């Protein structure tokens, strides 16, 4: 039940523009033995709480510059780390990582720190997986700030959501390619090429995480969720198109990585369509699929979006 390993806290000690304090969430229910690293900056008796969810194959590192603009605005952020990614413990077999095991995590963590006034930002996974908690809990969900993602629905439903899989070549199924056939993967590599504006350092923050293969697991079972989506998944995301559109009434904010091959504005606008009041989409013209590397100013047009509707 559950075999994990902990990445040396050796591993993070040069970490790049990351001066943000480690807090850990052990025996989560239904985590037995799991250790969970998030942070938590800004006022923690904060009323807005921005919860920053991260997606394939990265961590919280991933949104180091949108916290600070959030903390500064006067609201709590909480950024966590999916099992088998950045400080949390990762489960060594592939079959422990399921669309649930990913989503009830995140659950977990929202009921254990009694999360209120949530404005959920997501993008990729932090996505597929975050849009499918208001409809669990929607008392606690009151802003969305969404960036490159979609929801895991059969093709029949949105086949928007599952044409990207085989088309473009270089789109998603070149970044699956490289994610699940490396016998070396080296993550460090990988995000200097789906993310070119990566300084060496930054890079090396991606690859961190993992000293060797056996720590990525579960970086390897991600894409594949992409392309074969269980039965729990195709419903729980099918539910929660019709919570977006029927039941969602609060402030949204979207913003498109222009250049992403894999979620872009083919993704995008249908999913604009599905959020009831999204707005009209910050396009950003240079961002590629992890827009949050553009996220110091997409974090500043959010909060002046979400100050303006006030």
């Amino acid at each position: 039940m559950v075999n994990a390993i902990r990445t040396p806290d050796q591993r993070f000690s040069n970490l790049d523009q990351y001066p943000f304090s480690p807090n850990y969430l052990d025996d989560l229910p239904g985590y037995p033995g799991l250790r969970a690293h998030y942070l938590d900056e800004g006022n923690s008796d904060a009323e807005d709480v921005f919860l920053c969810l991260h997606g394939e194959p990265t961590w919280s590192y991933l949104y180091r510059k949108m916290i600070p603009v959030f903390a500064e605005s006067g609201a709590r952020v909480i950024a966590p780390d999916f099992f088998g990614f950045g400080k949390s413990d990762k489960p060594v077999d592939e079959e422990d990582y399921t669309f649930e095991f990913h989503r009830n995590f995140l659950l977990a963590l929202i009921e254990r720190l009694d999360l209120r006034n949530i404005t959920l930002v997501v993008q990729d996974w932090g996505g597929f997986l975050g849009l499918t908690l208001p409809m669990a809990d929607p008392s606690r969900f009151k802003r969305l700030i969404i960036m490159n993602a979609c929801l895991m629905t059969d093709p029949v439903t949105q086949p928007a959501f599952s044409a990207f899989v085989t088309q473009p070549a270089d789109g998603f199924t070149a970044y699956k390619y490289d994610l699940v056939t490396p016998s070396d993967l080296r993550l460090d590599q990988f995000m200097k090429r789906w993310a070119p504006t990566l300084t060496e350092a930054e890079a090396s923050a991606y690859a961190a995480p993992f000293p060797d293969t056996s720590y990525q697991a579960g970086v390897r079972k991600f894409p594949k969720m992409v392309a074969q989506r269980d039965q729990a998944c195709i419903d729980i995301s099918t539910e929660a198109i019709s919570f977006w559109q029927n039941d969602w009434n609060g402030q949204t904010f979207m913003a498109i990585g222009m250049k992403d091959k894999l979620l872009g504005p083919d993704v995008m606008y249908p999913m604009k369509a599905l959020i009831n009041g999204c707005p009209e989409p910050l396009e950003i013209a240079d961002a590629g699929h992890f827009v949050q590397e553009f996220g110091e100013q997409v974090a500043r047009e959010a909060l002046k979006h979400f100050a303006e509707t006030e």
